[PDB]
């Protein structure tokens, strides 16, 4: 399992949690020095448990699919909550079995779907460590509209930070003050699958992308990624989604 405590959290402790999260995800190999997530994991081993504590010491346990860093669901006290998607229904056979009831949320974990359910796009939802304290507090007691926003904050501050060093650093900057995501943050989230595919295909194409990827850089400017010598590949991306997925 991995843990993060918002009480006494600072940029260093958040960075330690994200390092813990990345290191709990299994890989058999690296592509251009980046861990390659497994194509598949059978049974309970497919799920990682993340224990998150708000400033007040109240806790949720979040279940994460180690193939893609997707959040399946979470446990608050004696109630489990799962996204409305087949992988989450399967997860509910393995995790949070002892919960008194299991609520299926009225949406999948798809960003477009969560944004419709929250009533706001990611572009307008502040993120940061105080936002994560709020999100844990929201998820402790069911409110599906409130939960959609909380889950967009939770996914970006856990899974997306694990996938990109830049997003980790953006949340560290927001340790004590929330701010809507940077243009480069939204770009990287939207491009993880694409970048993962192009990095794996660059094995066999001399480190050249078969299809260049258009990103936003840390200054807010267009950068076109054509090959593996780019900073996005050498420093930023930390996990590759397997092209089998
Ligand atoms: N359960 C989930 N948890 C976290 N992020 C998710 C989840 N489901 C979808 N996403 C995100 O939403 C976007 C679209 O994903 P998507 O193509 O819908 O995957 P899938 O088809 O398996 O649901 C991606 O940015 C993706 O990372
Ligand atoms: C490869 O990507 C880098 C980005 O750092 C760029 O400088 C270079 O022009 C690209 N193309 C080739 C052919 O290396």
């Amino acid at each position: 399992d991995v843990s993060f405590r918002l009480s006494g959290a600072d940029p260093r402790s958040y960075g330690m949690f994200i390092k813990d999260l990345r290191n709990a995800l299994p890989f058999r190999e690296k592509v251009y020095n980046i861990p390659l997530l497994l194509p598949s994991v059978s049974g309970a081993g497919r799920y990682l448990l993340m224990h998150l504590f708000n400033y007040d010491g109240k806790t949720i346990t979040v279940a994460v699919d180690v193939t893609n860093v997707y959040i399946m669901g979470y446990l608050a006290d004696t109630t489990s909550y799962f996204f409305n998607e087949p992988a989450a229904e399967l997860a509910s056979q393995y995790v949070f079995r002892d919960a008194r009831r299991k609520i299926t949320l009225p949406y999948s974990g798809n960003y477009e779907r969560l944004q419709i359910a929250a009533g706001k796009p990611r572009e307008k939802i502040p993120i940061g460590l105080p936002a994560l304290d709020s999100a844990i507090s929201t998820l402790l007691h069911y409110d599906s509209t409130a939960a959609a926003g909380a889950l967009l904050v939770l996914i970006q501050t856990t899974a997306e930070a694990a996938r990109f060093k830049y997003i980790e650093q953006q949340i560290q900057e927001r340790a004590y003050r929330d701010e809507v995501p940077s243009l480069a943050t939204i770009s990287l989230e939207n491009s993880w699958s694409g970048l993962s595919k192009q990095i794996q295909l660059a094995q066999g194409n001399n480190g050249i992308f078969r299809t260049p990827i258009v990103l936003v850089d840390n200054k807010g400017n267009r950068v076109q990624i054509t090959n593996v010598t780019s900073k996005v590949v050498t420093s930023n991306i930390q996990l590759l989604l397997n092209t089998r997925n």
